[PDB]
């Protein structure tokens, strides 16, 4: 299977994907995040964060309160399954994670934790 995916987060506050499917043959999965546009990280930063559907709101709330200095992610948040760093336009960051942290029959959500972004910048991830 392919065990990676290229995702874009643009100045329109949109991920070019609303749904990700991870193949079971994969032991590891990689997300290559880029950011088309021209806006800076302090006002249009984007990160790719993964958690269970149950944990999303909390990760987003606690991340918002963490500040730009911490990439808007609560330090050592156990609910975060995997995450890229917070990037601005023109930047790139990739993250690889263990697929064994996922199971079938559970809804996972990927989103950006920059203040307010998750309202539009979010999507589903499923192991299949
Ligand atoms: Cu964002």
């Amino acid at each position: 299977a392919e065990c990676s995916v290229d995702i874009q987060g643009n100045d329109q506050m949109q991920f070019n994907t609303n749904a990700i499917t991870v193949d079971k043959s994969c032991k590891q999965f990689t997300v290559n995040l880029s950011h088309p546009g021209n806006l800076p990280k302090n006002v249009m930063g984007h990160n790719w964060v993964l958690s269970t559907a149950a944990d999303m709101q909390g990760v987003v709330t606690d991340g918002m309160a963490s500040g730009l200095d911490k990439d808007y992610l609560k330090p050592d948040d156990s609910r975060v399954i995997a995450h890229t760093k917070l990037i601005g336009s023109g930047e790139k960051d990739s993250v690889t994670f263990d697929v064994s942290k996922l199971k079938e029959g559970e809804q996972y959500m990927f989103f950006c934790t920059f203040p307010g972004h998750s309202a539009l910048m979010k999507g589903t991830l499923t192991l299949k």
